[PDB]
């Protein structure tokens, strides 16, 4: 039988001379075995979503800071480092953002003038979001996610930015404005990030590349490049993850890992096991294999590498869970981390700890 996870070393500390261990979590986790494991294993957090645009500002004027206040509190009690995700996304963020004033989407409008006075409405909006977020945190976050996912997997446009509502009402200056806002109200000191998924992978590594270097040649402040890792066992290569780091590293920027989870399933996910205990114990160990070369990875590159935090604690709650019911008839679960559903260790964990 597998020993809980409070009974074997912490990852933390095997980590400690390369990277902080994080993990994403909702408040409700921050007791029950799952604050037992957290306290045990990892020094960072993250939360899953309690500092999303939505759940900070679900009206305009009207601020709902408890979820997110319980995380920054448990950070302190607990001596951990906090990530703050996300200043600004496309998704979990309020539509009252992209309203006109007579309440109607900014994205219908065909009159220049009125999309000009619209973009400028946009990004005074999102300066109020950041500065009013960033005064209430400024002392506590050590990483700030300050844009999340404005790259496209594809090239929908000469620039590789995805076409979301920010960019069809600002093109790339939301982008702009919310690194300068971070900036003036989180201090010199406070470290910046740009947070995307599949960021090892063309042609969105590269459009990512450009953007940084756009954005470094124009004077924003960017200090780093957040890896969401939402991989597979046997996809993107260890070569192509090295690639990346080494890219952004070679620009002056940090490199984080912010949302590590190994996937059992390729993409799609089907067919999926149904249950957890269907899932053959050879899948376990391919995962544990791939979690090995993964972190020796990780360790080969810490001199570029200042955290890997992982999108979840253990098997129980994963966003994965959701992905595989989405592709399997509403049946099948996933199991993306080394500690499994009643917090005991996987065969992952074995090899990434010694
Ligand atoms: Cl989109
Ligand atoms: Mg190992
Ligand atoms: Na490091």
């Amino acid at each position: 039988v597998q020993p809980f996870a409070a009974q074997v070393a912490s990852l933390a500390d095997r980590y400690e001379e390369s990277f902080d261990i994080g993990a994403a979590v909702e408040p409700h986790q921050l007791n029950g075995r799952q604050g037992k494991v957290l306290k045990h294993h990892y020094n960072s957090i993250v939360a899953e979503n309690a500092m999303k645009p939505i759940s900070l500002q679900p009206e305009e004027g009207v601020f709902t800071w408890d979820g997110a206040d319980a995380i920054v509190e448990f950070a302190r009690k607990n001596n951990m480092n906090l990530r703050f995700h996300t200043l600004v996304w496309h998704n979990q963020v309020p539509d009252w953002f992209f309203l006109d004033e007579e309440g109607n989407p900014m994205v219908e409008e065909t009159n220049e003038a009125k999309r000009q006075a619209n973009k400028e409405l946009l990004l005074e909006r999102l300066e109020t979001h950041i500065k009013t977020v960033v005064e209430r945190y400024k002392d506590d976050v050590t990483a700030w996610d300050v844009v999340n996912e404005v790259v496209d997997d594809g090239t929908p446009n000469e620039r590789g930015l995805r076409e979301s509502v920010w960019y069809q009402i600002t093109g790339d200056e939301y982008i702009r404005v919310a690194f300068e806002t971070a900036r003036k109200y989180a201090g010199e000191d406070a470290k910046l990030f740009i947070n995307d998924y599949n960021t090892e992978v063309t042609p969105k590594r590269d459009h990512l590349y450009n953007l940084v270097q756009d954005l470094l040649a124009d004077g924003v402040p960017i200090d780093g490049v957040g890896h969401q890792a939402h991989i597979q066992i046997d996809w993107p290569t260890i070569d192509e993850i090295r690639t990346s780091m080494e890219m952004f590293a070679g620009l002056g920027l940090d490199n984080q890992v912010t949302e590590l989870d190994v996937s059992l399933y390729g993409w799609p996910p089907r067919p999926a096991f149904p249950t957890y205990d269907a899932i053959p114990q050879e899948r376990f160990q391919a995962q544990a294999d791939r979690y090995n070369q993964l972190f020796e990875l990780y360790e080969e590159l810490d001199a570029d590498l200042s955290s890997v935090t992982f999108w979840g604690i253990a098997d129980n709650h994963t966003w994965l869970d959701d992905r595989a019911r989405e592709y399997n008839d509403g049946v099948g679960k996933d199991a993306p981390f080394v500690f499994d559903p009643n917090y005991r260790v996987k065969p992952a964990f074995w090899r990434i700890i010694d």
